[PDB]
Order: structure tokens, then sequence, then C-alpha cells
């Protein structure tokens, strides 16, 4: 089948990449980075995040696999020493697919949409951050603070976790909203707690005074000017992984945070 | 249809109860507190929790309704001044049913099972609290601290919230595990974060030294001796509510915590 | 004595300012905004913070007073309706002085020093934030995350509080370091907890890769390039307040956050 | 000088104890566990806490030293392999004394007072926990939740830390109040944040309905019945340590929590 390999770009990763291409040379596997069916990422979770965004127009046609050159990754499921075993399994087609939910972000000004695998965040462009938070058209809170983070399930181990969010098993189709440094006093009030939203709920952020926001989607971060609305919902699209063995989410969590 | 009414037992609640019984007297509604089809709770969420546990052997046959005499409740959806309107709607059958997930607790010694609408918690019987946390038979962490709290979705606004858990929309079939005062240092390590579990995941707590635990299920709290295992999973059973109008979960959250 | 009055600049504040100047006209009080001995701030705590930084070269010669036009302030101790009573008390000299500790920030490149009344914070200029935290020349932790906040005692009710810091009575000569969204996992480790430092302890932040930082001192926020060190210590300088009645810190905290 | 040695009571600790007694036999050092001037604890910080409470009537006459048999301790400053070096230094009198602040607890019914080296905590005897918190005779908050923890500076690394309190350098004469699982909503309000109190401030807890409380002082935990008041203040008494080398507090914190 058609495949391609992205590399973190250090010496370790490029050579492991060349090795796998040579190894794939011995099977009915065609290198194709335009219309690949398998996308192998070699590096860290940052490398995997870039591979996902490189091909996010064909998530329906692609199964992703990650090899972590440094520490273990939540998306890069494989060690370098296992590359040859992976080459053989992929060529023989002995793999199941699994899917993770994704987050849709819409920015209205006159409208851009993004897909996130980890999260989308909103901060001010320097001044104070104040937004109205509207859940399914109902005004829920006026948020004052440093910013807001909306995480997918697999994103819950990343920025969301540092903000006090829960870790959510990726079989749950949800998104999680966490606060960054909310102001709470006599007059200003936020919920405080993380909020977990099911599919089809729409969280809308609406400016109060300033209309300029620094918006991040995974690694990408852009200053958006004259914003009327930021809309969050669980995407209809999903990322697909090639899975060759059992590696449960909670085992990845244990291995990454406990030992 | 058959119905019964429990009362918080103060003067306000009993009289509102008597009024509704008189009001039901004018329809084809039979008072029956053995095999009721509708269970009306008048009081607070504590009163509603007691009504649920009174009839938890027939959750399949019952739709619950709550009237809050004091502050607004998350389960008691109705104000006293609306009692007469409620009498009329219930008698005419103009109601939809909605369901919330419940938590199953199994205590093995030689085995008791409980159903919780808010949460189940585990603490020691005085000494230090140490348990091994096993997720789907995989050892996840050795927890040291004051205790652990496993919450249903509708429970996430209660004890779970005070422990830093996320609020979860009740359409999500999940349970959430939060830490009470975990010890984390060079040698002792817990995840820290709340954990959200889908249906069919089994969280097992296993003693390390002491085998005596104070276990709570909603309001009930019992000292269990010589415990071998505490098992948590999302129940196959659900609570059913009679719904007569739109009152979204996030609106209940806003009304209860924001204003 | 010599005095001056700064105003938030809205209609309410300017007119209250003009009234007090007219009122001071009836005593031996000379308006002087170059070498004032009393500095009256009329507005909010933001207005007071600007008054403090306007005159921070003569904190030894000045007693500050604040009038809050909007909500109650932690530094603006007086309501508008009390302005005339304040005019009379100040002119008669019936006031005690009280002092709050201040934070000294040194940025080395080739060295700038700042004084903060609330706090100094450090964030990256966009990329990831990584710094080594050195306490009294001893390497304490490698911090990864969004940033760090060093608060005075009276600052503990502001940004520090939103970050989970403790509130500290201003009679304690200390500074408090809080984390913004620290990354903690198998490999990366921060203390997590706020840290409270006595006088004469020196906390030094040292770059790891990137040398560009966005540094804030109270309201001021500046991009510093090619930074070698950020040094925090409790200042030898203190702010002095004119006090005319009992208004305990914990009462200000109660009034501002509880009711 | 007069000295005594307490032991954790395992084989390692008793034998290390016997060795030091034999070693002390070669100097002008008299074993005396009634009126000792030096108290050596061999075990963990729990062993040291028991030694402190054994002799808390003569804290003015005693310098404490701790040897940790297991992991490093915050009070047990010495490893077993260094016992002989310690014997020699103590006998030669080559030691400085350092002092840590202590917490005074008064329980009024008709009045008991306790001294804590780590902290004092208050919980209910089973039902809900509700107390009024009075700071220097001013009503500050009505606390609802699981309990409250008042920590000394050296206690801030223990229970206080697990509750989200700040770590405080022990040269600061203060106590820190942290919340256990506070309920915060539309009607119920607590400060949330830890509170740091200077010397001479008096925090008083006063019952609201129930008068029975489980009160802990370091390891001791007792059910107090018919309580009228719990009073917290920084003690006039201090613990004195024999110090033979530099081991800064922040280095102990680094070694215990970072690596
Ligand atoms: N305060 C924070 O915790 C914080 C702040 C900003 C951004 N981030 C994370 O950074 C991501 C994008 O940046 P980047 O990765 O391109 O560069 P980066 O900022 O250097 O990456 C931050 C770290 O997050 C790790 N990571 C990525 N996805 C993760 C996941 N799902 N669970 C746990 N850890 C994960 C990455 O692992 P590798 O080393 O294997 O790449 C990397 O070490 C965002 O999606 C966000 O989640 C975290
Ligand atoms: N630290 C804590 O936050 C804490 C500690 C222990 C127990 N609890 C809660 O108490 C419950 C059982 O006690 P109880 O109600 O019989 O007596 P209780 O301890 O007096 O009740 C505690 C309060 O929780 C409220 N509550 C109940 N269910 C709730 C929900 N789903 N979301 C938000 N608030 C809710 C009750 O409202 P009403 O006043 O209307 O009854 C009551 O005010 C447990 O299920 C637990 O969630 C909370
Ligand atoms: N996430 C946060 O909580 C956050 C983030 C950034 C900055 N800030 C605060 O903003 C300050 C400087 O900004 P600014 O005041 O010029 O404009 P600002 O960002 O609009 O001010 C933020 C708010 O903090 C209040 N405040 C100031 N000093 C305080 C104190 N000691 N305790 C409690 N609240 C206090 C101000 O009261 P007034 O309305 O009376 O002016 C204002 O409402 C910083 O010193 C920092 O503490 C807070
Ligand atoms: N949730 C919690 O974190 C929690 C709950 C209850 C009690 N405690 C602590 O337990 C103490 C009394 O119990 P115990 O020690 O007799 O038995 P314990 O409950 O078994 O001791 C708990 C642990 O705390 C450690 N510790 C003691 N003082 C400390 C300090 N100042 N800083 C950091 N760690 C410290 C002890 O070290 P060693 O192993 O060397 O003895 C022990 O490992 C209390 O003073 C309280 O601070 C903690």
């Amino acid at each position: 089948m058609k495949y391609m390999i992205t590399s973190k770009g250090d010496e370790k990763s490029d050579l492991l990449r060349l090795n796998m291409i040579a190894g794939f040379g011995e099977y009915d596997m065609e290198y194709d980075d335009v219309e690949p069916e398998i996308v192998i990422s070699i590096g860290g979770d940052g490398t995997f995040l870039s591979a996902f965004h490189q091909y996010e127009e064909r998530l329906d046609e692609i199964a992703f696999i990650g090899i972590h050159t440094g520490h273990l990754g939540f998306y890069a499921d494989w060690r370098p020493a296992e590359a040859d075993k992976l080459v053989k399994l992929l060529a023989k087609g002995e793999y199941q697919k699994s899917s993770y939910p994704l987050l849709k972000t819409t920015v209205k000004y006159k409208e851009a949409t993004y897909l996130a695998l980890n999260e989308s965040t909103v901060k001010s462009s320097g001044g104070p951050f104040v937004v109205d938070v509207v859940i399914n058209d109902i005004h829920f809170e006026r948020f004052r603070g440093d910013g807001l983070c909306m995480s997918t399930p697999s994103g819950t181990t990343a920025y969301n976790k540092s903000l006090g969010g829960a870790l959510m098993h990726p079989s749950i189709e949800a998104m999680q909203l966490t606060e960054m440094a909310s102001i709470n006093n006599r007059v200003y009030r936020t919920i405080g707690s993380p909020l977990v939203f099911p599919k089809h709920h729409v969280v809308s952020l609406q400016p109060v005074n300033d209309k300029d926001f620094q918006i991040s989607v995974d690694h990408l971060s852009i200053l958006h000017r004259d914003v009327q609305e930021i809309r969050y919902e669980v995407s209809a699209k999903k990322i697909h992984f090639a899975r060759f063995r059992s590696f449960p989410f909670w085992r990845r969590v244990h291995d990454s945070f406990i030992e």
C-alpha cells in the first residue's frame, strides 16, 4: 500500500527513516507522500502532531503510526529497536484501526475552521482576557483570567493536564474546557471546575471589549484580529491509528506519568 | 398511575405533600408506595437521594421527580409554587423520560454491591490510607492520602467538584475518580489528575496493609472490615426522570454555582 | 503639607479630585506633584498601582492613600462619600503610617531593576517556557510550563491567588513563587506547590535554551531580549500608607472575596 | 552532657542505637531519658515526631537530632552511615542550635492545649463538617467541607502540601490554614486559598450545629465532644535542633520532592 514517513530531522530519526524505506523496499509498498494510506511519524509527539496536520484533509483515508526516538510518546507507540518488526507487520496488513475524537474550532470575524488533535487555546493579545462563555446558546459565565483551553480526549494528558483537567479515555466522544488563572471574587465569578462536553454541544466564546486574541491549535499559534466568535465542538472527523498490539490508554498514562 | 411522595419532614414539605395528594385525588392517580410508577421527592437533593435508595430495586419501573423546598437542587427540578402545575401535568401523562448513569460498587471480603447516584468514596478507618489502584486488571498506581472518590456524571457537581473533579454532562456514560489529599514525593507517586472512565472499565482498589475501610455510597457510610477488593464500574442500571420542560444540565450548573 | 491627587480620569474621579483640592484649599496644604508627601489615588487598585510607580523614587518620603470609585480595592481604602472626612483628617495630621513589603526584580543581560507592589511574572516570548530555578545559588528545579509569578504579601490577593497561591498577611516580610501550568511527568518535575521566601533569600531564574522573556512588573509588561538572569528578592524598600482607622487585612479579604 | 536515644524499634534502628550508646561511652556523655539535653531520634520523621512529644515539657532545655533509617526525613537530618561521625561531633560540643516555630492549639469545652510540630487538623465525627472561622475576633467565613488544617512552617511539606498549601521557610514565624474539600456554590462560600498568619493572630473555629470533632495534633488524633471553640496561634515555644553542618531547608525540599 501507499505510505510515507516524516522525520523529526535529527540524525537518529532520518537514519531510522531510511532503514524503514529500505525495509519497505522488499514488499508491495509504494512510497507516496501525496496520497499515502499509512503515515509513519518518527520523532516525538510533536513530530506526530505535524504529520497529522500535514494530512488532515485525508484523515478518512489514512492510518497513522508513530515511533518515538526520545522519550515515550502518547501518539508515538513504538520504539526504534522495533522498527523492523513494524515494517514486517505493516506490509503484511496484520493491523486493526482505532479512532480518537478530534476538536473542531471555528473562528468567525470571515470564518476560519481548524482541527485539533490535542487542544485549542485562547488568550488575549496582551491586555486583560475577558470573554463571555455561551453553551448551546445559553450564557454560562463571564470569564476573566489568562485564557481557556479546550482539549480532546487524547489531549487531556497534555496542556489540559497542567491546567488541572481530568484525563479522559479516548473512547469517550467529548471535549474538556479548562481555565487558565481565573479571577474569582465578590463581583467576578467563573465555574472554576473543568467542564466535559458531549458530542453536539457547542461552546462559544464571545468578546466583551477587546476583539484581538492569540489562538492556538496544537502547535500552531496565530494572532486573530477583529474576532466575533470562537466556536468549539467535537468534530465529526476522527484520526485513525494502525494498531498492531495491545497498548491500553491507561497503560500509556501509567508509563508516562507514574513510571 | 401509581405514585408516592416522600417529604423532607419539615412543616413546609409535609403540607406541600398533602396538597399534592389532595390534588392527585381529582385524577386517575392511585397513591402506592410499594409499587409506585412515579416517585415525587419534596425537600432537597438529600431527600431525593433517599427516595432513589428507597426504590432502587425498581429503577426500571419508576420515573423520579423532585421539588426543592429550600435552595435549588440538581435533582429537585421544581419550586413549591409550581406544585399544582406539576400535579396537572403528571396526571395528564404529558412527560418525557430522561436517564442518568449510575455507579456500581462491589465490596469483596463475602460480597456486597451498592448503587450510587452521586458517588462512592473510600477512606481508612483512622490510620493511614494506602491502596493499590488496578484499572482493567493492570496495576496503575499505589495511592497514599486521605481517600478516593468515584463519581457518576450527575454526581460531578457534588463531592467530586470539591475535590477538583470536572463537571460532566450526564449524557456521558462514565465515572470519574478523584484524589483526596494525595501524598506525592520522591518515592510516592499518584497521577494527581481526575480520571474519567467509560462504560465497561473496572477500577479495583486493593488493600496494601490495613484491610478496614470507611466506604460511603451517597449518604450511606459504613465501616467495612476485612476487605479484599472494592470494584467500581458504570452500572447497567439507570435512573429515570419525568421531564416536563427544558432545564438543561448546564443551566442547572449556572443557576447553582454562578447565579 | 505637600500633596497631589491622581485620578482614574473618568468623570466621577476628576470631580471628586477637584472637590478634594478645593477642600484642601481651606487648610495649610500645598498641591505639589513633584515632591509630594501625601499621594492620593482616586479610582481603582490599577490607579493606585500607577501612583505608586509614578513616585517610586521617593517611597521613603510619601504616605499613600487610595479612594475606590468603583468596587472596593485592596489599596484604595476609602469610599467617595468619605472624601470630605478624609480631607479633614489628612490636614489635621491625625494619621498613623503602615508599611507593606515590596519585591525587587533584577534583570541581567546590562542590568535593569524594578520594584513591584503586586508581583513580577515571567513568560516566554511565544515558544516553550523553560528555566532553571536557583535558590540561594542552589539549583532547585528545571521549570517547564507557561510561566512563574513572584508576589509580595499584598500581591497575594491578585494574580498569585488565581494561580493557587496562599494569601499572606502583609506584616510578613516575604515573597511567594507560584507556577503557571507546570508540566510534570516521568522526566519533567517541578515542586508544584507555591513557595514562600523570607527576606534575604534570592530566587534566580536562568534560561535553558531561549533567552527572550516577557516580564511583567505589576501593570508594566516588556519583552526582554538576551536575558542571562532574573533575580527576585524582598526589597529593602517599603510602601507607606496613611492610615486613619482600623481596616484589617483579613477584613479587606473578607469584604473582597466572601461578601 | 545528658542525652537519650529513641528508636523506631526495628532491628536496624535498635542496633544503630546500641552502637551510638557504646560510642558515647567513650566521652563525658551520660545517658538520661528523664532530663536529657540532647534527644537523638533514629527512624523516620514519625519517630522524630514522637520524640518531640515525649519531651515537649522541656523544649527549652533540649536540642533534637534525627537519623533516618529509611528514606530521608525533613527532621531526621542524618544517615545511618554517619552515626559515628555524629557521636564524635556531639561529644565535642561543635554544634549550633536552630529553632523552628510551633503551633499552639487550644480546645475549649474545660480547656485542653496542645503543641504541634507539623499541624493540627479538624474534621467532623462523621456527619457534615460546618464551622465558623473567626480571625482576631472578626467573623471571616462559614466553612463547609471535610475539614481544616493548620500547619507550622516545617509542617508545610507534610499534610499542608497535599492540601495545596504553600511551602514556607521555617525562619518565618507563621501558621498556614488550608481547606479540605470545601463546598462552594451560590449560597456557601469559602476563601478557597490557603491563609498564612503571622505571630499573634488568633484563628478560632466555632461550631455551627454539631459540637463533636475529630482533632489531630501531628500523629495524635482524638474525638473531642461538646466543643465550644478551637483556637490556633503561633506558639511562643520553639523546637531547638543541634546542627552540625549546612543543610538548607530548600535543599531538603529539593532532595525530598524533586530528586
Ligand atoms: N503548559 C503546558 O503543559 C503546555 C503548554 C503549551 C503547549 N503544550 C503542549 O504542546 C503541544 C504542542 O507543542 P509541540 O508538541 O509542538 O511542542 P512543545 O511545546 O515542545 O511540546 C510540549 C510537550 O508536550 C508533549 N505532548 C504532545 N502531545 C501530548 C499528549 N497528547 N499528551 C502528553 N504530552 C504530549 C510533547 O512530547 P514530545 O516531546 O514527544 O514532542 C512535548 O514534550 C500542545 O498540543 C500542548 O498540549 C503544553
Ligand atoms: N465535601 C463535600 O463537598 C461533600 C462531603 C460529603 C458529602 N457530600 C455530598 O453529600 C451527599 C450525601 O449527603 P446528603 O446530601 O444526604 O447530606 P449533606 O452532606 O448535608 O449534603 C451535602 C450537600 O450536597 C448537596 N448535593 C447533593 N447532591 C448534589 C449534587 N448532585 N450536586 C450538587 N450538590 C448536591 C445537597 O443539597 P441539599 O441541601 O438540597 O440536600 C447538600 O446541600 C454525597 O452524595 C456528596 O456528594 C459533599
Ligand atoms: N489572572 C489574573 O488574576 C491576573 C492576570 C494579570 C494581571 N492581574 C493583576 O493585574 C495587576 C495589574 O493590572 P492592572 O490592575 O493595571 O489592570 P487589570 O489587569 O485590569 O487589573 C486586574 C484586576 O486586579 C485588581 N487588583 C489589583 N491589585 C490587586 C490586589 N493587590 N489584590 C486584588 N486585586 C487586585 C484590580 O482592581 P481594580 O479594578 O480596582 O483596578 C483589577 O480589577 C497585576 O498586578 C496582577 O495582580 C491579574
Ligand atoms: N494526606 C497526607 O498527606 C497526610 C495525612 C495524614 C497525616 N499526614 C502526616 O502524618 C503526620 C503524622 O503521622 P506519622 O508521621 O506519625 O505517620 P504516617 O501517617 O505514616 O506519616 C505520613 C508521612 O509523612 C512524613 N512526614 C512527617 N513529617 C513530615 C514533614 N514535616 N514533611 C514531610 N513529610 C513528613 C512521614 O515520614 P516518615 O516515613 O519518615 O515517618 C511519613 O512518611 C502528620 O503530622 C501529617 O503531616 C499526612
